[PDB]
């Protein structure tokens, strides 16, 4: 109902604490009787919420729905983020996001539980699953030269990273300049879009996919090979919330080191998180498509890559396969 | 009424020859005297229509106001634009344009007869009076990477000098990298803005105002010194439709020469067309400014400035006063 946030809030707010429906009553003035029914609601959706006679109620699990009741929460107690906008489903969170960012500096991010238009880079198609990943893009406002945006992209790499290393058993990697890897597979597909002009960066948008609860059996056949969520590298369940809010705090973090620090202070880590080295890499440029190896990242976050044929080059950006 | 448009359109297409009544009538499938009323009502607005007997009526010129039926003719006979919209009033074509582009690659400009809430660089403010002038965004779809922004801006700065000056018996100069000048006066802003990432440019968005028929008078006081307005500067009455169809024009010339030249190219003519140099220009950086005198252009676009100090520079962007 028009309360169900509102209750969700509440009882978010008062954990570790059980609050009466009485309570709950009085602070939205509406009655016991519409408590009980939204409490119900809630129940039925996933909601795992205890309820004790004299006591009250104790959210004790979410689902793996976003509920912007909650989001508000993390928006409220963060530097960052000025608000998010949260969605059940949606044509794809980075249209909104270059949408909602137009005409003010607010720093935000979208959330929906599913995409149904999602892309990555050269608009390829980004699978979105009902439930199944965080499918998030952020807007922040980074007062810097255009040209920064490659930077920007290699400090996110490793906040993503090391949010999903957290709960992963398994070694997570970054395949520069736009992925994650689980092994083989692609657990994370992220790409850093601006707006910008000569005198600098209007917006950064940075869209992130993240695979979280996905079974191999519910990725399409021709990435099933190539795929992995969080889940199944981690023995204990994993909640979206709980991720969510390190990934928010390992995106603010890289935000940070990367308005403060240079790229040479973080190459070293980066190169030590990737997953390119030692390997045959396929690259494509438009037309064309050559193999090559991946010999170092350059102090700048350009990859210098000696392709087959012997040539060095330097790149700021590639799609690779393996 | 629901029909303006539709009859407007009837009657450009048909110049220079006269429509009947019963003609347009029979096209919009609307009744002969409904077409009498709207034709009243563009004579209102001040269209000048003349209307014969038994032979019809001929459009023989439009007021300074923008009419989606017309420029819906520009668009139709054009290569590069897939639409336009137009307004009568908006907070500004460059959000309207930020926000249209959004998910898709058209090409297309956005015209309002006024911003309420017209910014330039900066975020500083422009002035967009109703009836005045030329308040128009342009979004185009270069296949191009990102750091080509300022090689853009460079071309369509010859492409906008050169309209206004067909119109100009005065003479036309660019103050780069962002406005063109008649002596004194600053008759047009631009601005330049990108939607882009590591891959290449989302969308060029360069939102263009020209000052087309103030008088001094009109000028808000603080910049009646240094702007002007091109009628201020043509012995004939200026034509708000004529001059915007020499700009696409040279927009569209401009826009294929920055596709497929390098900037040497036109250079020396940006140069020549440059009233920047032997004199003394201010320039401010966040918090520093400093004096310098304009050395060149190199090859790539930079402006090669030698500070008060001695000291030289090479930029890419500045604000310069005079
Ligand atoms: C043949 C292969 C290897 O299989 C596909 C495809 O090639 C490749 C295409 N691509 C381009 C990019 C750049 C990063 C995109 C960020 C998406 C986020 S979601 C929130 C935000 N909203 C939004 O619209 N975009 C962002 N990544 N992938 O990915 C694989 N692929 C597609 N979906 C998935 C998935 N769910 N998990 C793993 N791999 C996938
Ligand atoms: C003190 C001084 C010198 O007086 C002001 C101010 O400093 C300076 C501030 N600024 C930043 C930029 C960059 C170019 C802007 C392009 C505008 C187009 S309109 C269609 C599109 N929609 C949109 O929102 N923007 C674009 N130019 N000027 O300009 C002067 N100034 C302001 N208005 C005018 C004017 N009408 N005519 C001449 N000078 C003006």
């Amino acid at each position: 109902s028009k309360y169900s946030q509102d209750v969700l809030q509440l009882l978010y707010k008062n954990k570790p604490n059980y609050i009466s429906g009485q309570s709950i009553a009085e602070s939205l003035n509406i009655s016991r009787t519409a408590v009980k029914k939204v409490i119900d609601q809630l129940k039925l959706e996933g909601c795992k919420i205890d309820s004790v006679n004299h006591k009250g109620h104790l959210l004790q699990q979410l689902p793996d729905i976003w509920y912007q009741g909650i989001i508000d929460q993390y928006t409220k107690s963060s530097a960052l983020f000025d608000f998010s906008e949260v969605y059940d489903s949606i044509d794809s969170t980075q249209l909104a996001a270059k949408k909602s960012l137009v005409g003010n500096q607010s720093s935000f991010f979208i959330l929906s539980d599913e995409q149904t238009k999602g892309r990555g880079r050269f608009n390829r198609h980004w699978s979105s699953s009902k439930g199944q990943g965080l499918w998030m893009s952020v807007v922040l406002r980074p007062n810097v030269a255009f040209s920064m945006i490659s930077k920007f992209n290699l400090f996110i790499a490793l906040g993503i990273r090391d949010a999903i290393q957290h709960f992963s058993q398994d070694e997570v990697k970054v395949k520069w300049p736009n992925d994650i890897y689980i092994d083989n597979g692609k657990v994370c597909g992220f790409l850093t879009e601006m707006v910008a002009n000569n005198d600098g960066i209007e917006a950064i948008i940075c869209g992130i996919g993240i695979n979280l609860t996905q079974q191999l059996e519910n990725f399409d056949e021709s990435i099933r090979h190539r795929a992995t969520s969080i889940q199944l590298h981690d023995k204990n369940k994993l909640d979206r919330y709980q991720f969510l809010e390190r990934l928010l705090q390992e995106i603010e973090k890289r935000y940070n080191q990367f308005l403060t620090l240079p790229f040479s202070e973080i190459r070293e880590e980066y190169i030590a998180a990737s997953n390119i080295w030692n390997r045959t890499l396929l690259f494509t440029e438009n037309d064309k498509q050559f193999k090559g190896q991946a010999i170092d990242l350059d102090y700048d976050g350009y990859l210098i890559v000696r392709d087959e044929a012997g040539e060095s080059h330097r790149l700021i950006s590639a799609d690779i396969d393996f």
